[PDB]
């Protein structure tokens, strides 16, 4: 372009950042602006996805997608995450589905995480709130929106009549929310099925997450677990669009193992040779199983790994 001309773009586009916030208009190909803490998904390909390596404190969040895709399994990672680094963190249920033997497998401290199974949706919403208004919680996961059912339908339609109050009553709800979170810190997760209220989540929300089942991951003939893929629709504090692929095993979750391969192909720090994964000299394994169950058995070149990919790309 011209030089007059970015004069005057780059003093329009500073003019909708201070207008309305950073993040209110992007180049899709910018740096990600670094925050200081962020809270990891499980998945360092994900993570990269996200821009800031992770998902962001003080923010509405959405993850979607339909049953059996993972969206969940992502959810409990970034509850495990923000309690190892010392949060605490609550759970919103209104499914009663969750598998603490699953959730603690994977790394979640259940002992210690709050769990509430609300009567209506504007209960939940209200507990969530003053959860969050304490300034107490690193993070709170609410399982699910369409779960959110307005009391007045819970009570025979006794008090409404507009098959959209469920719609205002997270629209009204997000509004106050919304303040809370900032000052807090505190990250919100509004767990979403595609098959009630996510037109108001749509637009409050930060990020959102698109979550899907692709393959089957078999062992010999039997169903270990699922390749999954995550594309980030909406991203308000890097550029959107980015999508990432990991596998989620049953019983386990998702692989930070076989993320950290993947990404360490992607970048050139992993070579081949005949199968072959090797690091630095060495060789990590055999096909990617090996590889996979060898950095599981030596936690320490894992983290040489995930450190030598996050200097590498800023994260
Ligand atoms: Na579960």
């Amino acid at each position: 372009q011209t030089p007059d001309r970015e004069k005057a773009l780059e003093l329009a586009v500073a003019q909708i950042e201070k207008s309305y916030g950073k993040g209110s208009v992007m180049r899709l190909g910018d740096e990600a602006r670094q925050p200081i803490s962020v809270i990891p998904t499980g998945s360092i390909a994900l993570d990269v996805a996200l821009g800031i390596g992770g998902l962001p404190r003080g923010r509405v969040i959405e993850i979607y997608g339909p049953e059996s895709s993972g969206k969940t399994t992502v959810a409990l990672h970034a509850v495990a995450n923000a309690q190892a680094a010392g949060g605490v963190a609550a759970f919103i249920d209104a499914e009663h589905a969750l598998d603490p033997d699953y959730a603690k497998k994977l790394g979640v401290d259940t002992d210690s995480l709050l769990v509430s199974q609300p009567d209506t949706g504007e209960q939940a919403l209200e507990i969530a709130d003053m959860l969050i208004r304490s300034g107490a919680l690193d993070i709170v996961v609410i399982d699910s929106v369409a779960a959110l059912v307005p009391r007045a339908e819970l009570e025979g339609e006794m008090g409404d009549s507009h098959v959209g109050l469920q719609a205002r009553l997270m629209s009204q709800a997000l509004r106050k929310m919304t303040g809370a979170l900032n000052n807090s810190g505190t990250t919100a997760i509004f767990i979403n099925q595609l098959r009630t209220g996510g037109k108001a989540l749509k637009f409050y929300a930060s990020v959102r997450m698109d979550v899907r089942r692709v393959e089957t991951l078999k062992d010999g003939t039997n169903a270990v677990g699922n390749r999954t893929r995550v594309k980030v629709v909406k991203n308000k504090c890097s550029p959107p669009f980015k999508q990432a692929e990991f596998d989620i095993l049953y019983g386990k979750g998702i692989s930070r193992e076989g993320s950290l391969i993947d990404m360490g192909v992607d970048q050139g720090l992993i070579r081949k040779s005949g199968a072959w994964f090797t690091y630095e000299g060495e060789q990590l394994g055999q096909g990617k199983e090996n590889a996979r169950n060898f950095l599981v058995e030596n936690a320490d070149v894992a983290d040489e790994i995930e450190k030598k990919i996050k200097e590498k790309l800023g994260i």
